[PDB]
């Protein structure tokens, strides 16, 4: 068998060929079982004609595919490793991996690719049972190889395949012998399919989701459609079945399609087949058409994902089955009308995340458990839609979305980012044959999936033409959705929705040809009548979200902002052993991948493990589903769901007086959806004591539901009663403290307790209880922090961005500017020592900034501390302004009284409580990968650590790790816990931004910009 | 100007048209059709083909026109000659008054088809007029409709020349032949004859 | 050069195979002559860098492309004719056209065409001058091939066609040597194109 061979197979290069995307591949179709008993095609139990060939295989990596040797199509090299199917080679160490976000990992020459193409040969050996090979077809299911494939069987060439992330099926009927069998497969790393597959992703390889082999009849059901059709008020459905058989026509041939609400049967078809006439010809003869009534259906949505299990039988007239086929059936209509997209006839508020498939030790390949473990975790944070980015997902997440119940925007696989102009491929009709099929044979795949809501033709592809056709193509075979697509600026005519990426509530990005206009403006261009719908917004990189409460209100505010899809669920980090084997999360560049970007791949809401980053809460609050507005005594609860009634929900509220609780009460919820409930309080307590009081109310679920534990707390809101000012004066003591000037320091002592001043740097140096230092460094002016992700945008000390945080922080200096004192004085007054200083931060000659403290110690022992800082009004605002200080202290609980438990900005507080909150202090710092500031509380009157407590109105972290390491250290692995503990205090912090990752976007009310700044502390114990 | 696609054969007549397989076989056909001729002042129509029914291929191909070349209106006359892929009602041998109810591609009348409701496109007739040797009675009843109504704007007579072969018999003499004349079969015998013109060029 | 031989290409068979219409055609533009005087471009006048191949050429028929010898490739067959090209060779006598309207002349299995695919093997023997060689890139244009073909050069294989009313373009510069070159055409009578050709006329190729 010349043609057989590797040198004649491979001599055609098929995979640098854009008019080649498959030789011998079978038609994409709905995913069969070929169940051959129709009431276990109805009970959904495995089929015994669909046999998984996941397991070992036999692997052997080369450098080329010209390395191959010819030996391999007849028997297993020696050389050969044994590994686990699904899988990505690089995630067991053949080669490494490449994190890119545009630049193409190889050059760009289309559709050449490098003769150095990492090669991954596959062989599996297998017994095939002689009953499959007596009748029938036996095909081959490939659900995804990364990025080329070439296909042996027994040493015959079966054929070539492409499009990594949708499934490509052989038929092997004519290749099978009987026993033993051997399957050869080799996997290529590079072809003209990466031209459009530049997702920003980690680039991986192999057969990295399931093999299977599929056992059908001779006549068979090669296609099925449904399609359900409603009245006006959805008391009235038509489900219309379109089967499509393949094989040999017969008169007796019949098709039953029967439809199921769990065991009981709701609706029953049967016909012969021959289709209606469509043209002159005739019409199809291989095709029938089923209508079944369904009165007063169950719909399905995201709130109540009802489900019906539609059972499609070929069965011939007198009644034997011979092949049954079954999908789930969710009865819902998506439509646009009058600019808004209705779901069942109501306008949808798409609480929505882009998510990757991604797990940190397996790469790409998933596994139910982890799908499952991120639906729950999506619907427990508010979430009700996921948008594939940027590919069609494995099949079983689909099903998953139509059972727990979200919205899927399932996405082709074409992205040609790192092309220059952005649609040099989707202009060209050259690459329209390759385009189309990873748009066809996605809709073919997934169209029967009620989940799937809206189509998208990919991302960032530019907008050429091919995108045009494409557009027009999937609104002919299938109405039903609409079709959205971002390139070439969001709104052209090959969108059904305005879908903007990263666009911002107020602020306009006016860039030539491609602007990003505000979501508010853009709405009201002339002549632009389609919702708004952000295909990514909210760049969750690292310490981010600032500003993720002036998107939900304005999508509450205006109708056709109809919401948006958080950037993104999971961080993108792999799984490192350093020398201990101990585990660690790496980001691109630490596998020797050159060039890469860093740590752009980690932008999730989740860590890699699936635990909560603390942004995660923020969605959470801002997406919740009930809505509270307080007058007086009167609480009303707005119902934001569109379907379901409050069934399992009661508001549980509270009233505490600065932490400490006065009264509670429980209120079940009857609200109607999109309906309003007035909740009356008791005559809630007025202590005289002085502090605030403060409302704080839960929405609670009693039982269980399939995604949710009992007692899951689903929305909250808090708010400010009545204050009482404390005019009660301190209690008179009768000592005093002594000053005591040398010429080194001044010194004040009270008790056991003792304040050192440094003279000569105007700052207290050290505190004394009894005869323990209590610092380790003095008590300083902090201006800085260390930079979070949004801080340093794309800059790198190659390229700087001089209009990124970090790059006019540090050209201004601030991060080495000099303290210099002005003045030192102390005093004594009748009951207190006063000691008063002057700073100034100077950088090259210019004053960058001046604080002017106050220190009081007085008989109580309490030191209260005034500091009045002055900014320069040409240097960058400031990251902070407060004060830092090393305490010698490391106690094991930190317990404040303020905005919390977990981390909050100035710009990301609203889900945050003020409450008493005790912590551990290994919660008060947040682990993320690339470290950076962390771990603020906001809006603190009050901090114990230890034997210290502080009070006023202040910021606070606190950690074992310095600003200063915290920036000079690139992992957070890499972080040694210094001694003592680390403590900032801040009057005044800037926001963190959010927007995007790459561009300044902290908004001017979250820059510390008012010239003069003024807070009060005191310290005590 | 039209694509080199014909899949009258078929059943139904989009049994090809309308399965992506073959979207991009018939992308070809029309991509470098329109990369070929766009310069010419002469083309002013696109067509998308003949008689190949209507499927979503040729939705697709439509707005792919639309899109690289603006300038010129796309006809295509399958799937009943007003479908959402043509800018011009394209009606085949539509009669002027008669109305022909063929189920699911019936053949309107051309001055009741212009007030359909909903319907605004002009109609060209882009077959009419059949002149099948001694033929075309009747013509001038198109052209009171043409002149009268305005959104009628005329058609093309099928066809111009006739498709006859020459043989010869046995003295050499030249003899026009028509399909089956050459052992094919089955063939349609003299409907390949339906010009204007004889084969050589001379009237009807 | 096994991977130039007849057994090997026409094993693949890609006129059975409707995502392969084409193997190394370059892309379709309006018609050039790459004129190097924009005087002459202005007039009209013909360029000396678009040289025409019609004229004699030499044939052969084959009922089936398996039919056809692997010493094709390389020399002229005894039993070849000289034909004028452009032509259609059934107005020559080696088998019929076929007119039918609506019914194929082929069975109807799309993409499968019959096994008896009549085919017309041309070749030209030709002199390309030593200029052209040296620099630049020298392309063959196929106005029209009915209904598919494979394309040899110097015993090499070039490229694949369908479509057969558009120009077909390979590029034949990595193919040509100075002094006297062959240029084989494999023509077949019925290909996967053949399912979208259907019109009204007689069926020639
Ligand atoms: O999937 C769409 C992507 O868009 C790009 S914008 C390009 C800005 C950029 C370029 C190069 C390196 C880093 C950022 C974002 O960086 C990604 O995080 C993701 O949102
Ligand atoms: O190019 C479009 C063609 O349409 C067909 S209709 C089909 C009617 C028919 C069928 C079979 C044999 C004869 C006539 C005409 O016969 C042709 O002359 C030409 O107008
Ligand atoms: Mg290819
Ligand atoms: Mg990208
Ligand atoms: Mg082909
Ligand atoms: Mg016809
Ligand atoms: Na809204
Ligand atoms: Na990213
Ligand atoms: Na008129
Ligand atoms: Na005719």
């Amino acid at each position: 068998m010349i043609t057989d061979s590797l040198a004649v197979v491979l001599q055609r290069r098929d995979w640098e060929n854009p008019g080649v995307t498959q030789l011998n591949r079978l038609a994409a179709h709905p995913p069969f079982a070929s169940w051959r008993n129709s009431e276990e095609a109805r009970t959904d139990r495995p089929s015994q004609q669909l046999r998984s060939l996941n397991g070992e295989w036999r692997f052997a990596w080369f450098p080329a595919p010209e390395a191959v040797p010819e030996s391999w199509l007849e028997c297993d090299l020696p050389e050969a490793d044994t590994v686990v199917v699904p899988s990505n080679w690089q995630m067991h160490g053949y080669d490494a991996p490449i994190y890119t976000n545009v630049t193409y990992p190889i050059t760009v020459n289309p559709p050449f690719v490098p003769t150095e193409n990492p090669t991954g040969c596959y062989s599996l050996t297998f017994n095939v049972d002689e009953s499959w090979l007596q009748e029938g077809q036996t095909r081959i299911i490939f659900d995804g190889v990364n990025s080329a494939f070439h296909l042996w069987c027994n040493g015959r060439w079966v054929g070539y395949g492409q499009d990594s992330r949708l499934p490509s099926e052989f038929d092997l009927s004519a290749f099978l012998r009987a026993g033993e069998n051997r399957l050869a497969v080799m996997v290529l790393r590079w072809s003209d399919g990466s031209y459009l597959e530049d997702q920003d992703m980690w680039r991986m390889s192999g057969i990295f989701r399931d093999v299977s082999l599929l056992h059908k009849p001779t006549t068979q059901i090669s296609d099925f459609h449904v399609a359900t059709r409603f009245n006006d008020d959805f008391s009235r459905a038509v489900l219309e079945a379109e089967v499509q058989m393949c094989g040999e026509l017969r008169d007796y041939l019949r098709v039953t399609v029967s439809l199921w609400q769990g065991e009981t049967q709701v609706a029953s078809g049967t016909a012969p087949f021959g289709g209606e006439i469509i043209d002159e010809r005739g019409g199809y003869a291989d095709r029938v058409t089923l209508r079944l009534n369904v009165e007063n259906p169950k719909l399905w949505s995201a709130e109540i994902p009802n489900l019906y299990r539609a059972v499609v039988e070929l069965h011939t007239a007198d009644g034997t089955l011979i092949e049954a086929e079954a999908c789930d059936v969710g009865f819902r209509v998506v439509r646009i009308e009058n600019g808004l997209l209705l779901l069942n006839g109501k306008p949808l508020l798409i609480r929505g995340v882009n998510r990757h498939e991604h797990h940190p030790l397996h790469g790409q390949v998933m596994d139910e458990q982890t799908m499952v473990q991120d639906i729950l975790l999506m619907k427990q944070n508010n979430f009700n839609a996921v948008r594939c980015s940027h590919y069609p997902n494995h099949p079983l997440w689909y099903t998953l979305c139509d059972r727990y119940g979200l919205y899927v925007v399932d996405e082709a696989n074409i992205e040609t980012h790192g092309m220059v102009p952005m649609n040099r491929l989707t202009d060209d009709p050259r690459w329209l044959p390759a385009m189309s099929e990873r748009v066809t044979r996605m809709v073919q795949r997934d169209r029967n999936h009620p989940s799937v809501i809206i189509w998208s033709l990919g991302n960032e592809s530019g907008h050429g033409a091919n995108h045009d056709a494409l557009y027009r193509w999937i609104k002919s075979v299938d109405p039903s959705r609409p079709v959205q697509y971002e390139g070439g600026g969001a709104d052209t005519t090959a969108t059904d929705i305005i879908c903007p990426m990263y666009a911002r509530v107020d602020e306009d990005q006016p860039f030539p040809a491609v602007p990003k206009w505000s979501i508010k403006k853009w709405l009201s261009l002339p002549g632009e009548t389609r919702p708004l719908i952000l295909c990514e917004y909210a760049h969750a990189m690292g310490n981010s979200l600032g500003g993720f409460a002036k998107y939900w209100q304005a999508f509450r505010q205006y109708p056709r902002l109809q919401g948006g899809f958080v950037w993104d669920w999971v961080d993108q980090s792999l799984i490192k052993y350093d020398e201990n084997g101990n585990p660690w999360s790496a980001y691109g560049g630490d596998f020797g991948d050159t060039p890469n970007d860093r740590q752009f791949c980690m932008n999730g809401l989740v860590f890699a493990d699936r635990t909560p980053h603390p942004a995660l809460t923020e969605a959470k609050h801002q997406q919740q589903f009930f809505q509270f507005r307080l007058s007086g005594q009167t609480i009303e609860v707005t119902s934001e769901y569109l379907f379901r009634h409050s069934d399992n929900e009661l508001l549980h509220w509270m009233v505490a007086l600065d932490g400490k609780p006065l009264a509670s009460g429980e209120v079940p919820l009857d609200v109607a959806p999109q309906g309003k409930q007035l909740i009356e309080l008791p005559e809630l307590p007025q202590p005289e004591s002085a502090g605030q009081l403060w409302l704080t109310v839960r929405v609670v679920q009693p039982n269980a539901t399939a995604w949710s534990e009992a007692g899951h707390i689903s929305a909250w809101q808090q708010w400010r009663l009545a204050e009482n000012l404390s005019v009660t004066l301190p209690a008179a003591s009768h000592a005093i403290p002594h000053l005591t000037t040398s010429e080194m320091d001044f010194c004040i002592e009270l008790g056991n307790k003792r304040w050192q001043f440094n003279r000569q740097s105007g700052f207290l140096s050290q505190m004394w209880i009894g005869d323990k230092k209590q610092l380790l460094t003095p008590l300083r002016d902090q201006f800085t922090r260390a930079p979070l992700d949004n801080d340093i945008g794309v800059s790198e000390a190659t390229r700087i961005d001089p209009n990124a945080w970090v790059e006019r922080w540090k050209a201004a200096g601030h991060y080495q500017a000099e303290a210099a004192l002005l003045q030192c004085t102390a005093d004594t007054l009748a009951d207190a020592v006063l000691i008063t200083t002057a700073h100034a931060w100077q950088h090259q000659g210019k004053t960058l900034f001046i604080s002017r403290k106050t220190y009081r110690i007085d008989g109580s022992g309490q030191m209260a501390i005034t500091v009045d800082v002055v900014v320069a009004s040409d240097t960058p605002h400031p990251a902070r302004i407060g004060l830092n200080c090393q305490l010698a202290q490391v106690a094991e609980r930190v317990n404040w009284l303020g905005l919390g438990p977990q981390e909050n900005y100035p710009d990301r507080l609203t889900a945050a409580c003020f409450d008493r909150w005790d912590l551990p202090l290994s919660d008060m710092y947040t682990p993320y990968v690339f470290p950076s500031e962390n771990g603020l509380r906001c809006g603190t009157r009050e901090l114990n650590y230890g034997p210290h407590q502080w009070r006023g109105d202040f910021q606070f972290n606190i950690s074992r790790y310095s600003q200063q390491q915290l920036m000079e250290t690139s992992h957070r692995h890499l972080l040694h816990a210094e001694e003592g503990t680390w403590l900032n205090i801040d009057g005044f912090h800037m926001g963190i931004g959010g927007d995007d990752s790459w561009s300044p976007s902290v908004s001017a009310e979250f820059q510390l910009s008012a010239g003069r700044y003024h807070y009060q502390l005191v310290w005590c114990q």
